[PDB]
């Protein structure tokens, strides 16, 4: 129940993100990222890599975002990657088919004038939504009497529009291509050369940090939904006849939401289970699909999203060659959402591609078994997560003067620390150069404060933009012998007394979830 | 002199990076990286980061790719950012028209048959090739009757053709696009919100790190012409009257080859001079633009760049409203090339956009001075940093099997050590497990070695791409007490043995330049 409109105010006021060429007018689902919203960027992407790359020794690559034409027409997308779009015949706008029809249908849907049956009628209508092919849609158009929202004028027959961004390569019309709509068929262009890197033996995971492009028709749902978007995509071929992970049990005891494609069916609720549990009894498939879920599950809990807004949808038959395939959703003001896809494969575009080009693209095994691998698709939508921990993580102070902050997590917090010093009283100095130093030579991220006002508004600030932690400089700090400063607690606002010597230890300990708050004050002496 | 061929093959063979879309046929100035190629400009990228951002504390932005025509018409680029070319009227092929009429005027300058009234009369020609307006080009490939140097048919006369990729945003064909051809004009597009975020006050320094996009004709020069690359520029405003950078002197004692504008008119040759002196001469006009010059020679050196290959080279007053302009340049088989921008401007496009949009684009200095600020614009392209670094520390061991390595210091090597462990028994696996630990608790980079072959074979691959250091774990380390191992050095390939609780300690100072290999063996027993 966030209130997105303060937030948001918050997030444009600090520069987190903002709108694209906003002086130029702007432009709708693109947004530029000010610092404070880079350093969580980078932040998200670091605690990624550490993750999933590291930990699983995946193998990086960085591929072109450029792509020709022929890739594309083999993937499927030039002529599959599209949405219905009708426009306005009088005056010319666009709009999205679907979603236009579906708020045509809420109205007809709410209306007490209207039949029992007929809403039931129209309920499952909604209910084969994204089902209906170019013609049967055009029929229901038909048939509802759909108009324009805005204007309330006929509406052309609507057409498919492919998502792509077309350009040419190169001089004339020769190579027309697309900006890339995913990082996923980069890694499938370079099987061959990866598979071979890796000594030729299998398993192996292949991975992608950059931007895909979509040209959506009319995007107004802020960061949700936007044309130009980073993603981490990871590609983990597997030989199906040993598709057990071997780090599975790592994750076995994990308990969280799943929602099954049979539970949708059913009307049925979601699920809160013991990962183990769920694989054992058929739920999820297989244990590499679950040892990465967990996964998954483990990383955006670390990055600040609320484990009882997190859930794990299955998709149903008709939405997919189809796939096993679970999408992280985060409950969000916009709704439950997808943040995470997860796809496991058996036929897919690494296939196409090898017959398309006549190169073979498979893997050898001593008898020479020819094996095509199935694959885990873990793809993860940067923006979306980011912005799933603003709403998860922002709350107002009981403060009647309406402060705001974001429990951020430090491992993703802009910066971990503050340091206050009262005055820039050149006998300060010597006192927050070390103090920073130190932090620095303990890899505790951290920037000095220079800003005017009480040092209670300035930890507001700080706060506000949601910075884990806190130490002020005080006289007593510079003049007393020992010389000690005061730790502040974000969460809290509660503060500690320690000599400015061990700080820089306490606090690393604090952002490493070496050591509670708790612990803290249970050590040192309590300030106010 | 280095062997290119040598080179480029090592580097397609352990995939530093290979041609895109190679089994679609590959497309030209379009490359991915692979695994290793990756992890260097991942390293590339964190140096420059400390180097630049964290320690001029910069702020950073990541605005869009995607950028509507209007903002770009405003830079001038829609206009003037463009080739002339040339194609052939039977065949049909393009031809960049300057460097395809050099190559005729590099025929007919190179022949007995020539008189010399005539060489020299050429000469001038080239000397102002980059001049010659649309009409006069056209008039010289007239004069000269230059033919396709493929077929030999008659050529087209030269258009011009912008080298900008076009697309649409949206649908339709209302809001067309292009993609970026540099971030510089994201900075200029927030300068208000920047300049906000600084409280108002100057100077400060914006920065990108991402990629932008570049239509080239013809690439055919590996991979310093490419169509798609990533740069991390600049943008550092500075007010005119306060234009003396206090951090100047830390950099006042560099010195370097510098080569004027007045160098070049003489034809003199480039001159090596103290920062310092150099400044307080004249030839470099302030110390702002000096301190930055002194900090990309500093980065340059530390990614691996020789300074003996390593000049500044300022425009001439023809190639420009002007600039006061230097480029770092490296010497290199495709002759020295640019490879690091750094402009200095008074009037540029910030005042463009400002008059063009109507939002005023100044900072206020309290009377209240509207101040237009000067910009300092390094301008990094990653990519060709990363290959004169290739080309730079290449060398062929003496070694009759003809093994190669590259000589990356540390902080850009792929890893900074290999653990080579003499066998899998897992009596071997403690050992491994605590010194990678360590190693990770220290920083360290580092991949355990699972290849076959002989522990001399196996360091010639860690060689091959660069890995700085390595520690082999052999039965004397597991069975004899105490417990030690060898640290073999690159480089030298020389070895020492030391207790393998130690090492971790001692290849973090190696790596980080605390201690040199001569400290570690004048301290530690040297082992064959």
């Amino acid at each position: 129940i966030v209130d997105r409109a303060k937030m948001e105010d918050t997030l444009k006021r600090r520069f987190f993100y903002d709108q694209a060429f906003a002086i130029y007018g702007g432009v709708s689902g693109l947004y530029d990222f000010g610092p404070v919203g880079c350093a969580l960027k980078n932040n998200i992407i670091q605690t990624w890599r550490q993750h999933f790359i590291q930990e699983e020794q995946i193998l990086e690559i960085d591929c072109t975002m450029l792509t020709p034409e022929p890739v594309l027409k083999t993937s499927g997308h030039v002529d599959k990657f599209a949405d219905f779009m009708v426009k306005d015949v009088k005056n010319g706008e666009c709009f999205r088919a679907d979603h236009l029809l579906k708020a045509h249908l809420q109205k007809l849907m709410s209306d007490k004038k209207c039949s029992v049956e007929k809403k039931s009628e129209m309920e499952s209508v909604l209910a084969q939504l994204d089902n209906y092919g170019q013609q049967e849609l055009a029929d229901l158009f038909v048939n509802y009497n759909v108009k324009s929202p805005i204007t309330g004028n006929d509406l052309s027959p609507p057409v498919s529009f492919n998502l792509m961004f077309k350009t040419f390569i190169g001089p004339g019309g020769n190579m027309p291509g697309y900006l890339r709509p995913e990082t996923a068929q980069g890694i499938f262009l370079n099987f061959k050369r990866l598979l071979e890197f890796n000594q030729g033996k299998l398993p192996f995971a292949a991975a992608q940090i950059g931007n895909s492009f979509r040209n959506e028709i009319s995007p107004r749902s802020g960061l949700i939904r936007v044309r130009e978007f980073t993603m981490a995509e990871i590609e983990h071929f597997v030989d199906p006849s040993e598709k057990d992970h071997p780090k599975f049990q790592n994750v076995a005891d994990l308990h969280l939401y799943l929602y099954s494609a049979k539970a949708q069916v059913s009307g049925q609720s979601a699920r809160k289970m013991r990962l183990g549990d769920a694989v054992e009894q058929g739920v999820i498939n297989n244990t590499v699909l679950g040892y990465f879920i967990g996964r998954i599950y483990l990383y955006l809990t670390k990055v600040g999203i609320s484990p009882d807004k997190l859930r794990f949808r299955q998709h149903m038959e008709n939405e997919m060659y189809a796939c096993d395939c679970w999408d992280a959703e985060s409950k969000t003001s916009y709704g439950w959402i997808e943040i995470v896809g997860c796809a496991d494969r058996s036929c897919y575009d690494l296939s196409c591609h090898a017959r398309a080009t006549k190169v073979p693209l498979v893997a050898e095994k001593p008898y020479v078994e020819e094996v095509v691998p199935n694959v885990i698709e873990p793809s993860f939508g940067l923006g979306r997560i980011m912005y799933t921990v603003f709403e998860h993580t922002f709350h107002v102070r009981e403060g009647d003067e309406q402060r705001t902050f974001f429990s951020f997590p430090a491992v993703v917090a802009p910066f971990k620390c503050s340091v206050l010093p009262l005055s820039q009283n050149q006998e300060f100095m010597p006192f927050v150069k070390e103090l920073s130093e130190a932090l620095t030579r303990h890899g505790v991220s951290h920037k000095v404060d220079d800003s005017s006002g009480s040092i209670g508004r300035r930890y507001a600030r700080t706060d506000e933009i949601g910075v884990a932690f806190g130490v002020t400089i005080d006289f007593d700090t510079v003049n007393k012998t020992p010389h000690t400063a005061t730790l502040r607690d974000r969460d809290s606002m509660r503060q500690i007394r320690a000599e400015i010597s061990e700080l820089p230890s306490i606090v690393q300990d604090l952002a490493n979830g070496n050591i509670t708050w708790a612990d803290v004050e249970a050590r040192y002496p309590l300030f106010e």
